[PDB]
């Protein structure tokens, strides 16, 4: 049944670094042969491609590091995902998944299987075990994995109820070593929930998936790319303001990269993560000094980065894009932001991928600053080269701020600033907003770390060994804010609440003209107004639209994890405990912007909740609609009756 | 009458830093209301735009620094200039001017009013008080303004005929501090006349004025841009050769700027001008280090500069320009130099302003090397960011040499070198040229500095306080050169005399192939030749066509300042005393090139002398016609009968 399919899906993720020792899994893997049948998949091309990869010494063996930002790794993972996705029936998909689990590389199998599960018509609504639990090596410092393995080695017969079911109290990166100050925001950048958010966003909309083939173009994906990255940057800026940090550092490709990253994580094969030192020179000569290369295109990541940056600048200035036809494509269309997002991201929907390329891929390779692989099968990728650990690197935020500057330039040059009438909602007036005291504190979070040790077959079958990891994760006391609206008739409005800063780290007031980009979508719902006075009450545990529209969320929770506050993986999901940025004992001061507008339903492609169905969104206004473009008159945003600015102090206790 | 209108115009410029305390001015400003009438201006859009700027907290208040190179400053100044210019009758223009004087920012009002006056149909022929007298803070070191204010504070009742009508003997920049050696040519770069020349040129052809709307396209403006800047550079090179300096330094955007600028001027609000230190790094990181920015496009002036330089290189190499249509526009047309000038300058006539942009604006922002403004209303611009003080900075000359290199490349690649027939004037022979001994010396120049102090209302009304500034300004003994021509029939010829160097700072002879760009237009007149022998006699006080064609000049002098040697402001005007470059006691050796050609009248758009009427010019040959393009055979220029090279030594005495 659906419950049994869910349980089997979860079973498939146990002890990924080891072969599946379940009897059914072993039998299925040893007896099944995808190429032998070759008829149960909707397409024979996908199976033929995967067979070509698998047989003729062009496949990533078990035990090798997998990176989705390496070309051949990506090609093989795509082939496996297509094999999983084009299974005519779920039974064939399960047999293929079991075989791949037992035979295909661990990281490659995990990525292909996850993308298939979120994207398959049948298994879209399947919950997935938290990634930080499945593959913990990417989420905890090696001082935690090594301690878990200490307990595992010591747990043998003697000393019962000792070295078992033990809680490892992990610290964040800067506890032991005095790492670079930017890594002081380690409890946020290295939070398992935030990295899970980024990883699940990339699972939902992979940078290599084509919107024509996989229906991701009905979700725009360019506006998604832009809005998701801008919201991540804005939430990071809010956290930095909380901790007294300033705006994210600006960096030049031609100046030594002033920031260094010292990861504390380790690969399951005993290989430590690459380290980027302070003031690292990013030039071909310096970042390939003392290396072989010769036929590695990533060795020249600097020249490719400069080329793609130049091309993006040119297309944004002109507003005219080059296509394979070499013709003139208008970028001023209604969906010009979408075209720009596809162009910059590098997804198969890019106007000309050969010309604009994957700027982010080469930027991550260069800023990761690790040795170029001697061979395909001997690769040493950095944090920036994985989705699960990208947010841990400050260079991640600096790189994507450099990217979003391009979108800001496009909007500034080609978008007309909103006037009073465009934002006006005649007959609606937000009288005042009451928000309960916003308090943020730290609490311990317990996660099943047992997947980081090597279990014996009996232990595997019975899960006898248990080892937890406890981590201080920011949490907030539940709050409920009220919105009072005085309408003129029974209209159907859309309410959009934003969270942004009012004062910078130096206490200076930030004008909306230089502050529109720092606003974080706090809630985005639809309310049916009535003539006269209305009161809108919203709880903290009812907000599912943080920095992202998730309208069909919680119906998947009520089914999969609804058989509380359990890692969803449904849509993207920002941690409910990280919604409010850390405050101060005195209370760092932010402001909430409340907006109300008439309903504009989105062009939903289909009713079924699914990636690419278009059912995600609330309204058809541009994402972050009031602040999606530069603001030329702050007093205009203050004077709108259907708007309201309200100031709150978030209090940190601990 | 015209005389009374002139006197009122001059009255409007008294004590700009203070409110006008004239009774009529106060009454007009307090009673008048431009928005209240809103019908006396030819367009209601201009008044509505200025009202929007003025009311809703988006206007530059009194006392704030104004810079025409800041985007919003420029927009507001344009709005005010359009309000002044579209006054249906002169009376409305005067009322608006009085109101703006009393209410609008001082610098913004001064700029808008001046541009309107030079460009208005009615007041084109109005003389303007010298800019170095109206706003002296941009023309004298603060050691002069502070001394004038010393005298003003001390002048109170006691000590009559003492601290009044006093002459302040000012020195140039390098008198006190041992500033960088390039600032040794301070008596020229910081001359009030030269800076007035540049400021009045920019008033006459602003970089933001559209030739379609304001008829500046009938003056080409691209050839004007090129020729004016090239002639300025050539005159500077002549001065450098006089003082033993060499060619203007070449600089790379990617290497630290080896030259530093230490201005000695101060803003009227007590703020000292920005200083650029030696070997200043121009990279985003270095020139924004320790600054806020975040929504300042000028913070990324380096990337914009690189982009626009790349685009200009590409368009010059291709000879094909990108337009909003994204189509192919031939740059090889007869008016291809004009198109290139509009493209590089960035005026609204640019083929695609979004793509090529204002390279000069961002170059000035970057090379000025000052703190980016925290806010619109708190700005700290450099010398390069004003027209009145641009020529004081060596980076000005280096920047514009870097620009003119682009035009040189365009001409070298796409223009065919002149042959003997193209330059030939059959039947005409320049027998020999006699030039009287050219002597240059220094003399004191007295300017009314009283506008730099704060006067009481009675002092304002009666101008009781007087304080002069005396400065050693280069002057030359009057000379008269003779040109002998042996024609074959009574033809109507055009005579073009050039001044250029013969020997560099090291005594080496400069070949015309590497010397055509260094020739300064000395005179450019038309003479009606007669059959046989002719003699042409021209005085020094009859030359009005120095580095610029001014045919309709001196008829405005005979009317406005003709009711001698008074600051004209009419057309551009190179100081009559700076025509001859400083010599040496032994006598630095230059050469005069005399050219004669058949008359080619210019395509004058209208007879009335006016900016954009096309009446400026003498002939229709390309500006600097013999030397407008590279020279492939110097012996060709020597062999032309209608040409003549003559060597002169200019003797410095003092």
């Amino acid at each position: 049944n659906y419950s049994q399919q869910q349980r089997d899906v979860w079973r498939l993720f146990k002890y990924i670094n080891q072969p599946s020792y379940y009897k059914d899994h072993v039998e299925i893997a040893h007896s099944y042969y995808f190429y032998d049948h070759a008829s149960n998949y909707a397409k024979h091309e996908v199976v033929e491609e995967f067979y070509r990869y698998f047989k003729y010494d062009t496949f990533l063996q078990r035990g090798e590091i997998f990176s989705v930002f390496h070309g051949e790794h990506l090609k093989q993972a795509i082939a496996l995902f297509k094999l999983f996705y084009y299974a005519n029936d779920f039974d064939t998909f399960y047999k293929t998944a079991v075989w791949a689990r037992q035979h295909v590389n661990e990281g490659m199998f995990l990525y292909a299987f996850s993308v298939a599960l979120i994207h398959r018509p049948d298994t879209y609504y399947f919950s997935l075990p938290p990634i930080y639990e499945i593959y913990p090596h990417y989420f905890y410092n090696y001082e935690v994995i090594q301690k878990a393995q200490h307990y595992k080695q010591m747990y043998y017969g003697q000393d019962g109820a000792h070295y078992n079911d033990r809680t490892i109290y992990a610290n964040y990166s800067g506890y032991y070593v005095n790492v670079y100050p930017e890594q002081a925001l380690a409890y946020f950048t290295e939070d398992v929930g935030v990295n899970s958010f980024y990883y699940y966003y990339n699972l939902y909309y992979p940078y290599w998936m084509s919107g024509e083939e996989f229906n991701l173009k009905y979700d725009n994906r360019g506006e998604i790319f832009y809005y998701m990255y801008q919201q991540i940057l804005a939430r990071y800026y809010l956290e930095r303001l909380s901790h007294g940090f300033g705006e994210i550092d600006h960096f030049d490709w031609e100046v030594p990269f002033e920031s260094g990253y010292y990861p504390s994580m380790c690969y399951p094969n005993g290989l430590y993560f690459p380290t980027r030192h302070a003031y690292a020179h990013l030039y071909e000569y310096f970042y390939n000094y003392g290396q072989h290369y010769g036929f590695n295109k990533y060795a020249h990541s600097y020249t490719h980065i400069s080329d793609y940056e130049r091309r993006i600048h040119d297309v944004i200035d002109s507003g005219y894009v080059h296509t394979h036809s070499g013709q003139k494509v208008d970028l001023f269309s209604h969906e010009g932001l979408d075209i720009l997002g596809n162009l910059i991201e590098g997804n198969p929907e890019s106007p000309y991928y050969h010309y604009y390329g994957a700027y982010q891929v080469f930027a991550r390779h260069l800023l990761g600053y690790s040795h170029q692989p001697l061979t395909f099968h001997k690769l040493h990728p950095s944090a920036l080269e994985h989705f699960e650990t990208s947010m841990r690197d400050p260079a991640f935020y600096q790189l994507y701020k450099k990217l979003l500057g391009f979108f800001f330039r496009y909007k500034s040059q080609h978008y007309h600033y909103y006037d009073e009438h465009d934002l006006a909602y005649h007959g609606v007036h937000v009288k005042h907003v009451e928000v309960d005291p916003l308090v943020t504190y730290f609490d311990y979070f317990y996660a099943d770390l047992s997947n980081a040790v090597y279990v014996t077959p009996e232990e595997f079958v019975h899960d006898s060994f248990k080892v937890h990891v406890a981590q201080e994760r920011l949490n907030h006391k539940p709050f409920t804010y009220k919105i009072y609206i005085d309408s003129d008739k029974d209209t159907e409005a859309v309410v959009k609440v934003f969270l942004g800063p009012k004062y910078d780290e130096y206490g200076r007031y930030i004008n909306l003209t230089e502050n529109w980009m720092n606003f974080v979508q706090f809630d985005h719902f639809v309310y049916k107004l009535k003539s006269g006075e209305n009161v809108i009450s919203r709880n903290s545990h009812e907000i599912y639209n943080y920095i992202h529209d998730r309208t069909s969320y919680y119906e998947l929770y009520q089914k999969a994890f609804g058989v509380q506050f359990h890692d969803n993986q449904f849509f993207f999901g920002f941690p409910q405990r990280y919604m409010l940025p850390r405050g101060s004992p005195e209370g760092m001061t932010y402001q909430f912007y409340v907006f109300v507008t008439k309903y504009h339903p989105y062009k939903a492609h289909a009713s079924v909740p699914m990636v690419g169905s278009g059912m995600h969104y609330v309204d058809a206004y541009p994402m972050g609609y009031p602040f999606d473009r530069p603001v030329y008159y702050e007093e205009l945003f203050y004077a709108l009756p259907n708007s309201y600015f309200q100031d709150v102090r978030i209090y940190y206790q601990g």
